[PDB]
């Protein structure tokens, strides 16, 4: 037994269900964020997308059965019966990122016809199937990543298990940039507060930057905003003095908390300030079986069902990989407006540094594209 494929919903009945989805995204990026956090060492950058990461366990979802179907629907936090998702995270992909996922299978792994043409419609790729021996198909991989990311992510995988049949695979790269170029010529070594100490790292830098922020008081950190390109926009976190630690605002960062600040910022406003934050520059690889069992999901190595992708008995996923590109620096899409001098005698100030959270936001669909933290910019 397994369930039929699932039917296509209305445009009508898809657009209702963007804000369940947008509602999840922001649950499953702190259960991922988490999670990341958990599997690496302790002051360490990283980066991560919860979107995509979702999509293609959304795109495994579509071929679930029984156990497994109800798992991912509690890691993605999604309702039962929400058979539009497919369709709305196709409607929510932003042109600010290239991302590309892929299923690929032994050719010993028969894919079920119906996942075939759902998967390829909904996904916009068929699984592909890989070669008969190990090494072609880590080459066949990676020049496929490469491919597929102009370039951006160029070796995905290390190695492959020998006895590989099943692979999912997301790389995904920011292409968006900031709306208001930084002007190279500002660019200063400032201090950063690392560990202990103090150390100097090129800051972009403005005196009157677009910036809509304000201080939340359940993290007491620091909330800045600002605007890229591609209806995106970053969202900055800093503990408001050194005194807090980036660590005890990970913890209070709820999803009420999260949404609250979602909203709060939908509402206020971008405002001239005076600006200086480190140029950010994040990749991070990530074993995602590792990261499915941090989250309590053990269905990939063990009790399986995808009855819908395969009628194959005997079915693990032999890797799951995940990776992350993300560099914003000076260039922006305009340049900055003009002024005569200070007229103010009060300026907006938002400055960044220290170690920081942040969440690249799509601000049409309401849900996080990016998700990380900076502890050295270098």
């Amino acid at each position: 037994f397994c369930p039929g494929p699932v039917t296509l919903c209305s445009d009508l009945e898809s657009h209702s269900t963007e804000a369940v989805l947008g509602d999840a995204l922001v649950d499953f990026s702190l259960k991922l964020y988490h999670a990341f956090s958990a599997m690496k060492k302790v002051e360490t950058n990283m980066a991560f997308s919860p979107f995509s990461i979702a999509s293609l366990l959304t795109q495994v979802l579509l071929g679930a059965g029984e156990n497994t179907k109800t798992n991912l629907e509690s890691i993605l936090s999604y309702p039962k019966d929400f058979t539009c998702v497919h369709q709305a995270l196709k409607g929510f992909t932003t042109k600010g990122v290239t991302s590309v996922s892929q299923i690929f299978h032994s050719p010993d792994l028969a894919i079920r016809d119906t996942f075939v043409n759902a998967s390829r419609t909904l996904y916009s790729s068929s699984p592909r199937v890989l070669s008969n021996n190990s090494d072609a198909n880590l080459e066949l991989i990676n020049t496929w990543v490469a491919k597929n990311t102009n370039n951006k992510i160029s070796r995905l995988l290390d190695s492959l298990p020998s006895d590989t049949r099943l692979v999912l695979l997301n790389a995904i790269y920011l292409s968006a940039k900031w709306k208001t170029t930084f002007d190279p010529k500002k660019t200063r070594m400032e201090p950063f507060h690392f560990k202990n100490s103090v150390i100097k790292v090129p800051m972009m830098n403005s005196k009157k930057y677009p910036v809509a922020h304000f201080i939340d008081q359940t993290l007491k950190a620091k909330v800045g905003q600002l605007q890229l390109s591609h209806n995106l926009s970053l969202v900055i976190l800093v503990p408001q003095n050194l005194k807090h630690r980036l660590e005890d605002m990970e913890q209070a960062l709820s999803p009420s908390v999260f949404k609250a600040i979602m909203e709060k910022l939908e509402m206020s406003k971008f405002q001239p300030t005076l600006l200086t934050l480190p140029r950010i520059k994040v990749t991070t690889s990530q074993d995602m079986l590792s990261i499915m069992e941090k989250l309590e999901f053990f269905d990939f190595s063990y009790d399986l069902n995808l009855c819908g992708l395969t009628e194959d008995p005997d079915l693990q996923v032999s890797a799951m990989q995940h990776q992350t590109v993300l560099e914003l620096t000076e260039t922006g899409v305009e340049a900055a407006a003009a002024s005569a001098i200070s007229v103010a005698r009060t300026l907006l100030v938002f400055e960044v540094q220290q170690p920081f959270l942040f969440v690249l936001w799509d601000q049409q669909h309401k849900f996080p594209v990016f998700m990380g933290r900076v502890y050295d910019p270098r």
